[PDB]
């Protein structure tokens, strides 16, 4: 739902990356949110909030 709500601006290298991440873990850590966002260059906020979403598009009910 990127077109009402701008926010989750990111890149196909970023998004890439953040993937495969996800895809070992729906979760993230202390040091990886700070690694991805030092890594590729993006808020911690932005990151976490980008996981939490993720997850949410598996675990329904």
């Amino acid at each position: 739902m990127d077109e009402k709500r701008p926010r989750t601006a990111f890149s196909s290298e970023q998004l890439a990356r953040l993937k495969r991440e996800f895809n070992e873990n729906r979760y993230l850590t202390e040091r990886r949110r700070q690694q991805l966002s030092s890594e590729l260059g993006l808020n911690e906020a932005q990151i976490k909030i980008w996981f939490q979403n993720k997850r949410a598009k598996i675990k329904k009910s």
